């Protein structure tokens, strides 16, 4: 019934997250390679360093990581999650670590074409399994050809391949792949985004006490000027 108790005990925070997603968590060559980086990782970091623990990444696929952190595999999500409605039914959120906009990735040649929703319509697109990026096509573009995939590289593979012609996706991941990659960008078109849903550290309920620590860490490193520096930092590292 104590989270913070039970973690001190095992000595780890669990942290379920899906590294397919820079800049904030990819993999990256570190000291070796095959490591686990990003601004979340280090934003659990400084979670794990605050309650005097080690930090476990639990790695999984995205619509996995809330299913995990329900049925007591992890601690905490940390993955990028958009803190939402329908989300606070089933998980308690930390406060906000970060708010963005929602974009497109699409060829560098069609920058001129995805301008508007009309221009999307008849587009193929993809978006990730379990995601607010997939709901806001399904919602909002129904008659627009939408293919889900579980991982996020796989669908600008397809992209890349010509097989998807726009990604929706968190802009900061749009962003990073635009700017590592020739010819890729991002598109001036966006669907109708939710106010206040920014990105939160889940927990299962009634975990007060840990949400406690999690809040406190979060609030310094916004004070601070802390998740935006991590965030550059990772957009300086190189993918894997
Ligand atoms: N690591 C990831 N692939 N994260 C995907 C996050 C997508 C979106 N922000 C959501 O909460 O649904
Ligand atoms: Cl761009």
């Amino acid at each position: 019934q104590s989270a913070v108790e039970a973690i001190k005990q095992k000595g780890k925070l669990v942290v379920a997250t899906s590294p397919d997603y820079a800049p904030f968590e990819f993999q990256s060559l570190v000291d070796g390679k095959n490591q686990v980086v990003g601004a979340d990782i280090d934003m659990a970091q400084a979670i794990a360093d605050e309650l005097g623990v080690k930090l476990e990444i639990l790695s999984m696929s995205f619509d996995n990581v809330l299913t995990s952190l329900q049925t007591g595999k992890a601690d905490l999500a940390v993955a990028g999650i958009s803190a939402t409605d329908e989300r606070k039914e089933v998980f308690d959120f930390s406060i906000p670590y970060y708010e963005n906009k929602i974009s497109f990735l699409v060829h560098k040649a069609d920058v001129e074409k995805y301008k508007d929703l009309t221009s999307l319509e008849s587009a193929n697109i993809a978006a990730q399994k379990g995601t607010v990026p997939e709901s806001m096509v399904k919602e909002q573009l129904p008659k627009a050809q939408l293919t889900s995939l579980t991982n996020m590289g796989e669908a600008v593979n397809e992209l890349q391949a010509g097989k998807i012609d726009a990604v929706h996706m968190d802009e900061p991941v749009a962003l990073s792949y635009a700017a590592k990659n020739a010819g890729l960008a991002v598109a001036t078109v966006s669907l109708k985004m939710k106010d206040g849903d920014a990105n939160a550290v889940a927990l299962r309920k009634n975990s007060d006490d840990l949400k406690e620590v999690v809040d406190k860490v979060i609030q310094k490193l916004k004070d601070e000027g802390t998740y935006q520096s991590y965030l550059e930092k990772a957009a300086s590292l190189t993918e894997v």
